[PDB]
């Protein structure tokens, strides 16, 4: 695997041992030729998960997720996937590693489409190794591959809604459910109606995923209600999934704005990253798997293949040269290589408004290729009346950093920004100067 030139796609079924067992032994040969590695880990929990198994190798944790006192000598670093590509885009040197090992690089937000697409066009250039593991590699078929113990498939009308009848099977159940659901708000509604029938619910989604997954190994459960965040490595004790197998599918309309359209069918990909939850213990056959609806191409004109490729016209590989996607997840997205690439300065905005902003790779672009700076919020509040975000049926206020209450109406609408509560209390935040 070792070898320049090589990109491995170790596709071992869930569970199968990837990152506890295969990873070590990948690390230890890559030490012993002198092969500066990097291992790209998909969320701070999965890069704690990894320091366990690589315990006394000697590797360099560039994330606070871990407490260890380095040597100084490691020529192993491990980081998160969006560490990686954040590193790249800021003029910060990145070692030009001759291994590169992407741990769940099926992983689809931006950052770590963009890392993929940077390593293996280095791969191809002839001036790198790269390994990517996952079960389910980009364009997989199989929603139901193997497990290391046998599943109970079954086909079944998942409620996505309160419920007062007709959903016994949900409820009767004495062991530990997964259940993935297309968005927080849905999620938030099945878990107050499982809360008043008497069970213990945690909810993870991608903001409180690194903090609220603790809950689950320090308190008892009967469900975890997860978006798709749980398809990247993401471990339970639990003998359950229920799987909506629907999804929110950000989408850029006539290059002017997005939306989260939806709810709609997952990737086979996804469906059996989620399915794959459960089946993981050889001593305890006949964990359940309920779905909901069947899978469809839903990373066809996503937007996080767009997003990929602004990030990576922004990312140095040689001359004027651009890194292409990975060629199997290339034809997501209609974009013309190098049209989002932007001049030094507003380089640096779109950096600091995806960093610092915490803003989606598509709206930092809007405005940093717009000539603003990272400070200037009147974009907040000068868009078209069909762009005012609402809050409880009324416009949404704030007072700018003027002192004045204004509506926010930015002039570029992307639904990320207040999909949720916590969502639009940072984009508020945001618009009144406050980061
Ligand atoms: C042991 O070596 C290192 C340890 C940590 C880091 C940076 C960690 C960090 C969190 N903070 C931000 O500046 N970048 C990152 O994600 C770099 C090297
Ligand atoms: C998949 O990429 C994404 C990147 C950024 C965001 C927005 C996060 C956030 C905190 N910042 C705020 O202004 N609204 C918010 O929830 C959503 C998705």
């Amino acid at each position: 695997m070792l070898k320049k030139k090589q990109l491995t796609v170790l596709d071992l079924h869930p569970g199968a041992g990837k990152t506890r067992r295969v990873l070590p032994e990948i690390v230890r040969e890559a030490i012993k030729k002198r092969l500066r590695t990097v291992i790209l880990a998909p969320t701070r929990v999965v890069a704690a998960e990894m320091e366990e198994a690589l315990r006394g190798l000697p590797v360099r944790y560039m994330t606070t997720a871990v407490n260890v006192t380095h040597s100084g000598t490691e020529i192993v670093d491990l980081m998160c996937h969006a560490t990686f590509t954040s590193r790249l885009l800021q003029p910060i040197r990145v070692p030009n590693y001759n291994l590169n090992i992407m741990d769940e690089a099926h992983f689809t937000d931006p950052s770590s489409i963009a890392a993929r697409g940077y390593i293996s066009t280095r791969v191809e250039m002839g001036e790198a190794a790269a390994i990517f593991m996952t079960a389910t590699p980009p364009g997989t078929r199989d929603a139901f591959p193997d497990s290391n113990s046998p599943i109970m498939d079954t086909e079944v009308e998942v409620p996505e809604r309160a419920w007062s009848s007709g959903f016994d099977w949900v409820t009767d159940h004495s062991g530990k459910t997964v259940w993935f659901v297309p968005s927080v708000r849905n999620g938030n509604e099945i878990a107050a109606c499982l809360t008043k029938a008497g069970k213990r619910v945690i909810q993870l989604s991608r903001k409180t995923f690194e903090t609220e997954f603790q809950k689950t190994k320090n308190q008892e459960w009967d469900f975890v209600i997860t978006t798709d965040i749980s398809e990247m490595g993401a471990n339970f004790k639990a003998d359950r999934v229920i799987d909506s197998r629907r999804c929110l599918k950000p989408v850029i309309l006539d290059g002017e704005r997005v939306i989260l359209a939806g709810p709609m069918p997952v990737t086979h990909a996804s469906a059996a990253q989620r399915r794959g939850r459960i089946g993981r213990n050889p001593n305890k056959p006949g964990d359940e798997y309920m779905y909901g609806g069947g899978c469809a191409e839903t990373d066809e004109g996503h937007a996080h293949w767009l997003e990929a490729r602004m990030l990576l016209d922004n990312i140095y590989l040689q001359d004027g040269l651009i890194a292409s996607l990975y060629r199997p997840e290339a034809d997501k997205v209609a974009a013309i290589e190098g049209e989002f690439k932007l001049r030094t300065e507003q380089r640096k905005t779109f950096v600091e408004l995806m960093k610092r902003g915490d803003l989606p790779v598509w709206l930092a672009y809007q405005v940093a290729s717009a000539g603003i700076t990272y400070t200037d919020r009147r974009w907040c509040f000068d868009g078209t009346t069909n762009n005012t975000i609402m809050e409880d049926s009324v416009p949404a206020e704030v007072w700018t950093k003027y002192g004045e209450k204004r509506v926010l109406k930015p002039r570029w609408m992307d639904a990320r920004v207040c999909s949720d509560h916590a969502a639009l209390k940072s984009f508020k935040e945001f618009a009144a100067g406050k980061r």
